[PDB]
Formats: structure tokens, C-alpha cells, sequence
């Protein structure tokens, strides 16, 4: 009966990045350009713009996946909101401190607003039930910048369904199940800090990287990989076709073909779905992971429909 499902993302938190130098400061640490809302004309309606990016380490590997919210109030830039994994709020705050030393910028946690995801309950069908972009103080409702398949982001001090018409509370299992089925990585389990490579994490397919931009931490290796050739290994949505063990699948379990050749590695999942870093060329033929006897468990790799 409900058109939208509202998920409170406890695994996600916000940081407020303000000051007159918040933009050049964040630009040198992120993979993308900043979501700067268009300059307000004639009057002053409060606006918000969303962007996706990763904070990389010096060796060009993903540290944190972040959703950026460019804030505008009274025709002027209000600052920025950084949405990161709850478990790496501190590490990110320390990483930002390590580079803020010489500039006019303030980084502080923003517990005032909570992270929510708004997904359309109707699969394939569009609206309506149409949703309108909301901004300013108390609440922000904006399209997920990664893909339309990820619905909307709701930043609010209140409850999700209270603002969303035809919205109902969602079971957090269904949100993570939706991400794994769509091949959407999010968080430290899907993107291990200092292990996951951004382009292999599908950062370009998710509007998270700019190649027409100035210098940033890990730019050199990123640019090189993007230009030298086709990304040979990618995170792909996987689904298990055989019963899983009591413990589950080990976070780095080898993906094998019928002959025993290592074609990939299980990353993370939930239930019978997840992501695996696989050699794109070897995703058709029958795949499996070792369990107890030596042959079980069977796995199926898929190509997300929202990818180019």
C-alpha cells in the first residue's frame, strides 16, 4: 500500500565542514568535484546539491566512501555535510585534521540530522507517489548521487515517513539486500579502508570521480589506471545458489571456476547476496567458493542494469 520505504541508516553519520576555505580544502582530499548548488537569483530559496566521492590514501586506495551535500542559505554557501560510515567518523576527522592545519575550516560531527534512505517500494514502476527535492534547516531530501536505483537520501532530525507521503518504515535488512542485489557498495565491509581500489569499486559508474579536476590525494594512480586500459577487476553483485554455512562466507573467500582457477574474491554481503571482486572476463562460466567437502557453495555473478 505504501509507495516509499524509509530506512534509518545507523551505519551512516554526518560531519559538518564549514568556513571560507571548506571548498579548496575538501577538493584536495576527494576524488570528485564538490556538489556546489547553482547561485541563487532574484530571491533566496534554500538549496542543496548531492555528490559522491571517495577519500583515498597516498597509494591510490579507497579509505572512505562519502556522500557530499553542498549547502546554500540566503544566496550564500552555508558549508558542507559529509556522510560517511559510522565506524570511521573518528579516523576521517583525524584524516581531515592532518590536512586542515594551514586553512580556515571547521570539521565537527552533525548529530542534529540523521541519515535515512528513501526507496520506491514499486520495482521497475516509477512513482507517483512523486517526490520533490527538499532543502534547508531541519530536513534535506535529495536524489542519491550514485544512481537512481539508490532512490533518495533523507537528512532529518524527525522520522522518515512523517515527511515522505505514502512512506512507511523499512526493515534495514531490505535496504542492504537492495544494495547487494543492485551491486551498490557502501561502507567499510564493502570497501575495506586501504585495500579496495576506487575504479575497481566502480567509482566512475557511480559519479564519484573527476578527471577534469585539480590535484587530490591518490589522483596520479587513479588517472593512470582509468587511461591505461579497461578495469579488469570489478565489484559485481553475487547470489549464492547453494545453502550457506552457520558462520557464513569468510570476508575474503576465493571465487573459483569449475577447474579451481581463482577468478575473484568475496567482499561482503548479507544473507544469500553480496559483492565479489571478480575478473570481468571470467563472470559467465559456473562459479563457486570452498566450504567443507571441497566443491560447495555455488555462486552466480550479475551485471547491474544501471551501469554503462
Amino acid at each position: 500500500g505504501a509507495a516509499w520505504a524509509c530506512f534509518r541508516l545507523d551505519g551512516r553519520t554526518l560531519l559538518r565542514v564549514r568556513g571560507p576555505d571548506a571548498a579548496p580544502f575538501l577538493l584536495g582530499l576527494l576524488t570528485n568535484e564538490l556538489p556546489l548548488p547553482s547561485p541563487a537569483a532574484a530571491g533566496a530559496p534554500p538549496a542543496a546539491r548531492a555528490g559522491y566521492a571517495h577519500f583515498l590514501n597516498v597509494q591510490g586506495r579507497t579509505l572512505y566512501d562519502v556522500i557530499l551535500y553542498g549547502l546554500q542559505e540566503h544566496s550564500e554557501v552555508s558549508g558542507f555535510l559529509l556522510e560517511c560510515d559510522s565506524s570511521v567518523q573518528g579516523a576521517l576527522q583525524k584524516h581531515l585534521a592532518l590536512y586542515r592545519i594551514r586553512r580556515k575550516v571547521t570539521v565537527e560531527p552533525h548529530p542534529e540530522l540523521r541519515v535515512w534512505a528513501v526507496l520506491p517500494s514499486s520495482p521497475e514502476a516509477c512513482g507517483a507517489a512523486s517526490l520533490q527535492e527538499r532543502a534547508g534547516a531541519a530536513a534535506i531530501l535529495i536524489r542519491d548521487p550514485r544512481t537512481a536505483r539508490m532512490g533518495w537520501r533523507l537528512l532529518t532530525q524527525d522520522e522518515g515517513p512523517a515527511l515522505v507521503p505514502g512512506g512507511r518504515l523499512g526493515d534495514l535488512w531490505d535496504y542492504h539486500q537492495h544494495r547487494y542485489l543492485q551491486g551498490v557498495p557502501e561502507g567499510v565491509r564493502d570497501l575495506p579502508p586501504g585495500v579496495a581500489l576506487p575504479l575497481e569499486s566502480n567509482l566512475a559508474f557511480m559519479n564519484g570521480v573527476s578527471f577534469t579536476k585539480g590535484c587530490y590525494i591518490g589522483q596520479e594512480l587513479t588517472a593512470r589506471t582509468h587511461h591505461m586500459g579497461v578495469i579488469r577487476k570489478r565489484l559485481f553483485p553475487v547470489r549464492f545458489l547453494d545453502p550457506l554455512p552457520t558462520s557464513g562466507i569468510t570476508p575474503g573467500a576465493t571465487v573459483l571456476t569449475a577447474s579451481g582457477q581463482t577468478v575473484g574474491k568475496f567482499r561482503a554481503g548479507q544473507g544469500n547476496v553480496g559483492l565479489a571482486l571478480l575478473w570481468s572476463e571470467k563472470i559467465k562460466g559456473p562459479l563457486h567458493i570452498r566450504a567443507s567437502e571441497g566443491a560447495q557453495v555455488a555462486l552466480a555473478a550479475s551485471v547491474p542494469d544501471w551501469w554503462p
